[PDB]
């Protein structure tokens, strides 16, 4: 199925997931360092201070995206590498800044496009200490602004892709209603844990929201007439069917669901308009307003492109008795398989994501008459079947992952040519195996397999041919 010829692909990582070098550079701690170190483990014994040591290794690694024929990587870069201790006030460290500096002219000088991620889940721990980081809407969203402007400045000549936040909605959920994701804040937890899931989630999710804001309104005002740069926001967010499509319930609670995953995020940002009706209904007051002067904020800037990270797809059912104030999901019960049984996707490596691409054709064309937004894949990758298991030279032969990507691109070239959907690009997750955040080193995610032992990389074979296929689907 075709693709355009000016369709953007390439690979993504993230920094903590691949750096390494954890207190070198001048780096400080993010809330990851604090989170993967606690005794005994919450992240299955594994923490990212070395991970792929990326930091001392990079290029090697771009060399790769030159044997792969990508013509752009996303990568992000650390907060706490660049302000170690992340506010407004707090000194730069400019031999971080001179690394990510590197980073950009290494890949310029191999003719590859250097896509941004400001923030990829490691806020400076500092922040967390003072004030509570992403609880603090007042106090995070300063600190984010002159952060994404010292990223404008420094580096805006040469990026003209930026992505503000990465997954909001997990560092909202797993950070501040389930815990399992730094900073490890619940009150439902296992675990002795502070927080409340009641309120929590919420605060941490408008943070964001005013973060972005203040970082495309620098953007807009300052640097994209200049620097002739776009910016947007990676939005992630399973696909929902009904469990029953029979059951009006379980269709709305699928929209309902939806609404609350991504709407919560992308009608601020990109319709200008109040959290989902769905949202405010179930929450009430828990649900920190959007003011008259957040929405002024908002309609001084302008997100260019909706990123999407898309994965995996479920079935909705509806949801019966009193809805818990603890709930976060939105009043739905999910589900891998139907009323009929039948399966909602292929099963991989790992056992939440599951290969759906005609959902994922769906998804683009809902998302797409919903925000009326080109779309960039920022993320769309997989483990395989037992490849936590396998050995290098068992994973380097990877047909599920080949077909998962070609599956994929199908889905995507359907919805461009009979959807209208505009997408632009893909990324394909990962460039290389990393550290799958507190799931630890097992999931391996990579077009390129990466032994931890010696930390020598080998490419799989999907890595040799995802160039191949997009150069025979822009034929």
């Amino acid at each position: 199925l075709s693709l355009p010829k000016d369709f953007e692909w390439g690979f993504a990582t993230a920094a903590y997931q691949i750096e390494g070098a954890v207190k070198e550079g001048g780096r400080g701690p993010s809330i990851w360092d604090t989170y993967c170190h606690l005794e005994p483990s919450r992240t299955n014994g594994a923490n990212g201070d070395v991970a792929c040591d990326h930091y001392h290794r990079y290029d090697e690694d771009f060399d790769l995206l030159t044997k792969y024929g990508a013509k752009a990587y996303r990568f992000s870069l650390s907060w706490s590498r660049i302000i170690p201790l992340g506010g407004r006030l707090d000194p730069i460290n400019e031999e971080g800044i001179q690394f990510y500096s590197n980073l950009i002219d290494a890949l310029l000088k191999r003719g590859v496009t250097p896509w941004v991620t400001l923030y990829h889940w490691d806020l400076p721990q500092a922040l967390h200490d003072r004030y509570g980081g992403w609880l603090n809407v007042k106090e995070v969203q300063l600190d984010f602004e002159r952060y994404a402007r010292l990223c404008f400045e420094r580096f805006g000549d040469r990026v003209k892709n930026w992505i503000t936040i990465n997954e909001p909605w997990i560092q909202s959920i797993y950070g501040y209603a389930t815990g399992s994701n730094a900073p490890g804040r619940s009150s439902i937890n296992k675990h002795s844990t502070e927080g409340d899931t009641t309120t929590e989630p919420w605060l941490a999710g408008k943070a964001q929201i005013m973060s972005h804001a203040r970082a495309v309104a620098v953007y807009s005002k300052d640097f994209r007439a200049s620097q002739k740069g776009q910016i947007g926001i990676s939005l992630n967010g399973d696909y929902y069917e009904p469990w029953d499509s029979s059951d009006p319930r379980d269709k709305e609670a699928a929209e309902r669901r939806m609404e609350f995953h991504i709407g919560w995020y992308a009608n601020p940002i990109f319709l200008k308009k109040d959290y989902p009706a769905s949202m405010r209904k179930q929450l009430g007051d828990r649900l920190p307003a959007l003011t008259p002067a957040d929405f002024a904020i908002l309609n001084a800037g302008e997100t260019d492109f909706y990123g999407m990270n898309y994965y995996t797809s479920q079935f909705a059912r509806h949801y019966e008795g009193p809805v818990p104030k603890t709930d976060f999901l939105g009043a739905i019960h999910e589900h891998q398989e139907n009323k009929d049984g039948s399966p909602v996707g292929e099963e991989s490596g790992i056992f939440w994501l599951r290969s759906c691409p005609d959902m994922f054709r769906k998804h683009l064309a809902r998302v797409h008459g919903l925000y009326g937004k080109p779309i960039y894949i920022t993320e769309n990758g997989c483990p395989c079947p037992g490849e936590d298991k396998m050995t290098c030279e068992e994973a380097i032969n990877d047909p599920f992952r080949i077909q998962y990507f070609d599956s994929h691109l199908d889905s995507i070239s359907k919805a461009i040519s009979q959807d209208g959907v505009v997408v632009k690009g893909y990324f394909a997750w990962a460039l290389l195996d990393n550290l799958e955040w507190s799931d630890g080193y097992g999931p391996r995610f990579g077009v390129t397999y990466t032994d931890y032992t010696t930390l020598k990389r080998t490419p799989k074979k999907s890595a040799l041919v995802l160039k191949d296929m997009f150069a025979d689907r822009q034929r």
